[PDB]
């Protein structure tokens, strides 16, 4: 599923991501824009053989099981395929664990490089929230 900008904001808000760990909703929408272009089915292979999955490009190295990342963990206790669903519940629940592990949203490289320090409220501007 390819979410619209305000559609995703509303879904993230309902699943309690708004101001989660102090990160406003615009931060989460901005991260998703540049991680996945709002596409729940996004996948990208990392150089170490792990894969990033879904709207927030969650890494099989640590967070989910895909059966093809030797030595990796599955800290969100989910199959990585669950992160590709049209329903973002699994991605949101796992992202809450990630952003709580000490490094905040710096866990998402695209967020650090393209959202951090910017006017992130622009990503939810005009949305009926
Ligand atoms: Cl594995
Ligand atoms: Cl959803
Ligand atoms: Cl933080
Ligand atoms: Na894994």
């Amino acid at each position: 599923k390819v979410f619209g900008r305000c559609e995703l904001a509303a879904a993230m808000k309902r699943h309690g991501l708004d101001n989660y760990r102090g990160y406003s909703l615009g931060n989460w929408v901005c991260a998703a824009k540049f991680e996945s272009n709002f596409n729940t089915q996004a996948t990208n292979r990392n150089t170490d053989g792990s894969t990033d999955y879904g709207i927030l490009q969650i890494n099989s190295r640590w967070w989910c099981n895909d059966g093809r990342t030797p030595g990796s963990r599955n800290l969100c206790n989910i199959p990585c395929s669950a992160l590709l669903s049209s329903d973002i519940t699994a991605s949101v629940n796992c992202a809450k664990k990630i952003v709580s592990d000490g490094n905040g949203m710096n866990a998402w490289v695209a967020w650090r490089n393209r959202c951090k320090g910017t006017d992130v409220q622009a990503w939810i501007r005009g949305c009926r929230l």
